[PDB]
């Protein structure tokens, strides 16, 4: 019980599911309504789940309970006084932001795109501070709503291409492994949701990341923005920024907005010779 300390208990007769959106662990996902009503996602914990995954389920309500912050997703509450078990989560027509960006591509200002960059960052500083690494950061992780604010989730696996060196190389993962996916997710984000490396292979990937190659300048990217997410995929992973100065960067810039005008250049695959 003491895990569920900072959720809020929702009564079965509170919740319709109505679609199912996805699968969980041990259960399915759900569209569904909560008693006006509201419209939520539900991840269900289904009969015959194990130990091990009650004890992931209901640590995963109760971190989630703990999290308050404007871009981590919010938590409605928990059902585990009845079976099945239910995490009940908001709910964002705009949906994941991979998708919404490779939909809406080119519709933004570069001060919008900047500024879900500096909300996810924002979100990662709340979670390295509280001591909670995600493992998983990515575009397809991140939640946007009708305001454009961007939500940190955790959607499980659909990622070599978005995880550093050492969590790769010998399972280490920590806020600073969380930074170079934050890297890439400000590249997913400047090239309105590009694959990250395109169709190189993941064995491709780590060997050129080995090598020494980043990802290239996205079309029309601020200087400042560039030169951040590359620090972000420094090899040696005490040399990355940490989020509390990624989120410093990223107010400065947006507060003073002439600094986003200077753009890096970009790199043509293609020549067109015209007169
Ligand atoms: C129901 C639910 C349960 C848990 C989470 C979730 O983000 N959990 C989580 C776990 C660890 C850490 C964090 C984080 F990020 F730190 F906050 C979040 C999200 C959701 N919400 C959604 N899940 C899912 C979903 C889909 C497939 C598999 N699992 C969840 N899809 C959604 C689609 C639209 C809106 C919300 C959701």
């Amino acid at each position: 019980q003491a895990v569920l300390k900072f959720t809020t208990e929702i009564h079965p007769s509170c919740v319709t599911r109505q679609k199912v959106i996805g699968a969980g662990e041990f259960g399915e996902v759900y569209k569904g309504m909560l008693k006006k009503e509201v419209p939520v996602a539900i991840k269900t914990l289904k009969a015959g789940y194990t130990e091990k995954q009650r004890v992931d389920f209901l640590g995963e309500a109760g971190i989630m309970g703990q999290f308050s912050h404007h871009n981590i997703i919010r938590l409605e509450g928990v059902i585990s006084k009845y079976k099945p078990m239910m995490i009940i989560t908001e709910y964002m027509e705009n949906g994941a932001l991979d998708k919404f960006l490779r939909e809406k591509d080119g519709e933004f200002s570069v001060l919008q795109l900047v500024g879900m960059l500096r909300g996810i960052a924002a979100g990662m500083k709340y979670l390295a501070n509280m001591n909670y690494v995600h493992r998983d950061l990515a575009a397809r992780n991140i939640l946007v709503n009708s305001n454009l604010v961007c939500k940190v989730s955790d959607f499980g696996l659909s990622p070599i291409r978005w995880t550093a060196p050492e969590a790769i190389s010998y399972r280490k993962f920590t806020s600073a492994s969380d930074v170079w996916s934050f890297g890439i997710v400000m590249w997913e984000v400047m090239t309105y949701g590009e694959r990250p490396y395109w169709e190189l292979s993941n064995h491709e990937v780590m060997k050129a990341i080995n090598d020494g190659f980043r990802l290239p300048t996205p079309m029309d990217c601020p200087s400042a923005i560039y030169q951040l997410m590359m620090q972000c995929w420094q090899q040696e992973r005490a040399r990355r920024p940490k989020f509390a100065d990624i989120v410093s960067i990223l107010d400065k810039l947006i507060r003073a907005p002439d600094s986003l005008k200077t753009l890096a250049d970009f790199d043509p695959r293609v020549s067109i010779r015209l007169p």
